[PDB]
């Protein structure tokens, strides 16, 4: 039950001991592995607060203080009292950057404690909601020179008065079917960019359409914004080399700024959340660029090197894979836009998780999730066991919004 | 119970029925999932369900369950275990079982190969003599000048344990690894503990980067003996590159056969401790992780520098531009001299119509999504678009500790 983990590349061993305080369950059992699987009451309430407010106020050295006492008291009393409870700004910061850190899929986490947390409680209305996302967007970007943020919406009351974000993420391309039977802009976007037009938004019909913000607040039905074009940060893709690489027309925004997940404290839900970082290289020409089901150039890449496409052993895809990615990196830092490639930040997340079983005595991580989407086995995670396991305060993934929403 | 897999690629589902029959652990939990993790004497008591269970499903599939022939072999070996606390299996019986213990493989992505296996049954043979001769036959009709294919050898059961047939090898094909004074590495870094060990038995080490290990042969108990495997015997290929021309004065080769030889294979409740089997290679075995982990052979430096790549940062991609080009090479020198390869592409491709074909006609495909997934251009194959499932099913291929650290020694 005392768990350890193997490099097998550096032959260092890790021992285990934080995943016996796990509560959630991972949809793995004895008889079957899910781990490559993409999803699988004031009684309830009060252990949950307590459960948090014991690790929080251990984190601060005041474990079993009167303080604590009092706030667990005052937090008890506030439950049977109003069926929920209010945390404090201290809480809530704690809870947000621990979240992230629990977030066993992120291979960035060694910046976790160096998270900008925003306060957005007070906000009562989508204008309000817009504001404080242009605020997000604006701090975050920081003119190139990128900053992790988090806004935090009001929290859940009886699940019909949610705060929502129905986008994905704050900033994505949009998508529309054309008669041709193709699909233009970013086809994983097709259902939502519909929606905004559903909505009443005018598309522009372009490629790279900055899709418009559809905010939902206390519950009320969702309404359309347009994010200053002067707050989007975007990068006009070029390579290094290859000159007709321009002539491909690419480009890509600055800020990965994931929407839609669920903010869990102390057993507390936050359904609006929004939070950004900076992209990992292999996001945006990996998978953005070279996903079949995505914006899927390889091909007309290929035909510009004028590779043997005869072949699947050539490996032609393979080398326009990697020149793609070359040019986003590039192109990213040609512009001064923070991004990091693939080796730098799993190396990162090898220190990390060391510094994490060292101080914390180990680091919850998804193996298929933070293993890069090229080059894997020249990257150190490959290499390295993980343990996979749900540790509280928590990102979870929720249902779309479109599919609950009672209008 | 019914269980959903989803391509996020495709949209296509499947049902999998087929991990209701799932008998031995995974290692996971409804609290932890070790799906990355490398690795996470029998009485009567046990044998005889094992025994039942495999006769079941063999009678199923030659549509003869319940069948008096059924019944008669249940009861045979019924008597037999409790006579000799053990039984032998038919030549039937032995091939279904190896060829379901590679169907069951769900970290092999060959599996689309499987009903075409050649087995060949060594179970008469006594001493190690006996095995090298076997394995010698097995790699000449394996290797087939280049045309490969899919063999195995069955060496005796295990009966007390303390007669087990075992190949000291990892592979029955490999390279040397020499560890030098100064803390540098001869040869495949890999395989510097085996080749310590035969050297100490009585191997006179050539030195060189590329020497074919001997073979360390252990039958019925006994201590181990060495044998060489003639050299005519071991297909080679020279790695050239299609453009590159400095890249054939590298001076890399390697040997055509990937021949598994550490495995225990379990059938039945019987355990075969020697039972080396062989396909042929997927591009990256080589060009990847052979060549290219820091731990083997480690060329990316060596390769990026003859290729005048900017090495000064990461961010140049100057690793993942030199790891493709030298997989080129692989997949080009093995189809220039003939001998059998398949790139990652096609491999996977392959294994996704697999999978698809045993949901339907089986109910399902245990697979390994960490070990499935080939260790470059991830993403850029349909696998890693594919939800699994793991589970694990015998007959099977199982993990057994390597032979030094338990063989009692005669002397
Ligand atoms: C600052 C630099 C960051 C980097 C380089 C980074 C990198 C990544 C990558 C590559 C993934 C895989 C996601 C995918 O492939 O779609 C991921 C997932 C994730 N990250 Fe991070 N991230 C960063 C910041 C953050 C921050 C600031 C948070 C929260 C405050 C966060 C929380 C998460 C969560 C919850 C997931 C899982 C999302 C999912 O399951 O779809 N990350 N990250
Ligand atoms: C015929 C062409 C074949 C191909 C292309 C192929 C491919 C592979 C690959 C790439 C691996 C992962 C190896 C590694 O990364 O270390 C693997 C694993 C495996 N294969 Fe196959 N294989 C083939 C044939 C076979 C045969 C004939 C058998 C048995 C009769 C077999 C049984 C297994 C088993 C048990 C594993 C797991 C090995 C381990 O866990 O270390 N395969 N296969
Ligand atoms: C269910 N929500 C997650 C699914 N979404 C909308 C998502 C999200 C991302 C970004 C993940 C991420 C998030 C953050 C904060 C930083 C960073 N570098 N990457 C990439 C991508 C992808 F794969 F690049 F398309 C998709
Ligand atoms: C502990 N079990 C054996 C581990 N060994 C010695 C082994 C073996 C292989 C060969 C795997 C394989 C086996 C077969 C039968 C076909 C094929 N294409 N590939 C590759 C590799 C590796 F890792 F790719 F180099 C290692
Ligand atoms: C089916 C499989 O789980 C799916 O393709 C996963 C694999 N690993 C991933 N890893 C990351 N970082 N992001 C992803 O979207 C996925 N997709
Ligand atoms: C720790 C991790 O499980 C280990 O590096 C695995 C990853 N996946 C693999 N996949 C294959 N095919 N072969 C391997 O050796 C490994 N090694
Ligand atoms: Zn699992």
């Amino acid at each position: 039950r005392f768990l350890k983990v193997k490099n097998w590349e550096t032959d260092v061993v890790l021992t285990d001991t934080l995943h016996l305080k796990s509560t959630l369950e991972t949809g793995c059992t004895e008889h079957i592995c899910m781990g490559s699987i993409m999803l699988p009451t004031k009684d309830q309430l009060f252990p949950l607060a307590k459960e948090f407010l014991d690790q929080y106020y251990s984190s601060i050295k005041r474990f079993g203080s009167k303080a604590h006492m009092d706030r667990l008291e005052e937090v008890n009393k506030e439950i049977e009292s109003t069926s929920t409870y209010q945390l404090k700004d201290t809480e809530l910061i704690y809870g947000a950057k621990h979240a992230w850190r629990n977030a066993s899929r992120c291979v960035g986490r060694i910046q976790w404690s160096k998270l900008q947390v925003f306060d957005a409680r007070d906000c009562t209305t989508a204008h309000g909601m817009f504001n404080y996302i242009c605020n997000h967007v604006k701090y975050a970007t920081n003119k190139g020179n990128l900053r992790s943020a988090i806004t935090i919406f009001p929290q859940r009351t009886d699940g019909k008065h949610d705060f929502r974000v129905w986008n994905s993420q704050l900033i994505r391309y949009a998508g529309y079917k054309q008669p041709d039977g193709s699909t233009l802009g970013d086809p994983a976007n097709v259902q939502f960019t519909e929606i905004c037009i559903q909505q009443g938004w005018k598309a522009p019909r372009g490629r790279f359409d900055v899709l418009p913000l559809l905010l939902q607040a206390n519950g009320n039905d969702p309404e359309l914004f347009q994010i200053p074009p002067e707050l989007v940060l975007e990068v006009p893709i070029r390579h290094p080399k290859f000159d007709w690489f321009k002539d491909l027309g690419l480009k890509w925004y600055g800020l990965p700024a994931v929407s839609n997940m669920l903010l869990e404290i102390g057993g507390l839900e936050f359904s609006a959340c929004p939070f950004s970082g900076w992209y990992m290289g292999t996001e945006i020409g990996v998978r953005d660029y070279c996903d079949n089901s995505r914006y899927n150039i390889l091909e007309e890449v290929a035909k510009k090197m004028d590779l043997d496409m005869r072949k699947t052993s050539s490996l032609w895809k393979d080398q326009a894979l990697v020149e793609i990615n070359i040019a986003v990196l590039y192109s990213f830092q040609s512009d001064k836009v923070t991004i990091v490639d693939h080796h730098s930040a799993t190396e990162s997340f090898i220190k990390h998780m060391e510094n994490e079983y060292r101080c914390r005595g180990g680091c919850p991580a998804d193996w298929v999730w933070i293993v890069p989407p090229m080059s894997g086995s020249i990257t150190p995670v490959f290499h390295q066991e993980m343990l996979n396991y749900r540790l509280t305060p928590s990102f979870e993934y929720q249902p779309d919004p479109w599919n609950t929403h009672v209008w």
